[PDB]
């Protein structure tokens, strides 16, 4: 089998993706943020104490006659963007573009955060990172993609996000159409339930390329670029007028200001991001300084190569026995 879905940004600014996903019999639809930094598939549901639900569209187990209660199993999660949910949890049918998993773990969020209560446009997250990171207790729960894993034509899932635009999830089928040149494959450690790799290096604007190994993970559900100090004071650098700001929270530069592109290694091949990717608008509105979408990992304690790097990219996700990751530019 395959599946494929398309994944539509929430604002203006690419801050998130939401794709929409089928849950219950009759089908219930959510637009779920998908994460391959996390492995649970939570919703806003039914539970969700009613202050803490505004504008979301909630699943209703009571609604759906495939939804089962899984007995004693609860489930807790924080982000790292310090946000976190939790609650109790139902099996139901669960199908993202035509794939359908039975019998998958549909965590029922009882209380959420304010950042999501602020967030409409978000549902819930569906986890695509290792199982091995999944906050279902007593019975550890497996995500979407790994219950969906052996029924797939191929195990691998692809992200294929756009830039001010939609993109597109595909599960099980690698599209030849979506890409150009060559998919450059690298090696992925799971030992932290990541989809962790090394880039071997970057480049600044045309300058010249810094072979260096960056450990970081893969991370559909961070919005922004967070490399090693080092490397974003050097690019930040060349951008004028630009600087750190503790009380705004990393890099602001002028709005003025034209950003010179990023290059990311992937092996011996190089992913471009323009600079255009790099610009998050006005810190406030009407504000002459704009957020820099390449920070510092400094104090996260991993770097984490989100969404604006990603989006520059067209990404496999493989999920063989030995995983790996690939990138294409597009």
């Amino acid at each position: 089998s395959t599946g494929s879905a398309t994944t539509t940004p929430i604002d203006s600014l690419d801050d998130a993706y939401i794709t929409p996903v089928q849950i219950g019999t009759p089908a219930q639809t959510l637009n779920l943020d998908f994460d391959t930094g996390s492995s649970d598939l939570w919703v806003f549901s039914s539970e969700t104490t009613a202050s803490e639900v505004d504008g979301q569209t909630i699943y209703t187990p009571s609604k759906s006659t495939t939804a089962k209660l899984l007995s004693g199993a609860t489930w807790s999660i924080s982000y790292g963007d310090g946000s976190s949910s939790s609650g109790d949890v139902y099996t139901d049918t669960v199908s993202v573009g035509g794939l359908t998993v039975t019998g998958q773990a549909v965590e029922s969020a009882k209380k959420v955060s304010s950042s999501f209560t602020e967030d409409s446009t978000i549902d819930g997250l569906l986890g695509l990172a290792f199982s091995t990171l999944n906050t279902v207790s007593p019975t550890q729960q497996k995500t979407f993609f790994d219950n969906a894993k052996a029924s797939l034509d191929s195990p691998v899932f692809t992200a294929d996000l756009g830039y001010h635009a939609p993109g597109t999830y595909n599960f099980g089928f690698i599209d030849t159409t979506a890409y150009t040149g060559s998919i450059t494959y690298t090696a992925v450690s799971t030992k932290q339930g990541f989809w962790e790799w090394t880039s071997t290096g970057y480049a600044v604007g045309s300058g010249t390329f810094k072979s260096t190994s960056i450990d970081g993970i893969a991370d559909t559900g961070t919005t922004l670029l967070y490399l090693p100090a080092t490397v974003v004071s050097a690019y930040w650098a060349q951008v004028s007028g630009a600087k750190s700001s503790s009380s705004v929270g990393g890099y602001v530069f002028p709005c003025s200001a034209t950003l010179p592109s990023f290059t990311f290694g992937v092996g011996s091949a190089r992913i471009v991001i323009p600079g255009d990717y790099i610009d998050f608008g006005p810190i406030s509105t009407g504000s002459s300084s704009c957020f820099g979408g390449i920070q510092s990992s400094a104090g996260i304690g991993i770097n984490i190569f989100g969404d604006v790097a990603l989006k520059a990219a067209f990404v496999v996700f493989n999920g063989a026995t030995t995983p790996t990751l690939g990138f294409a530019s597009k």
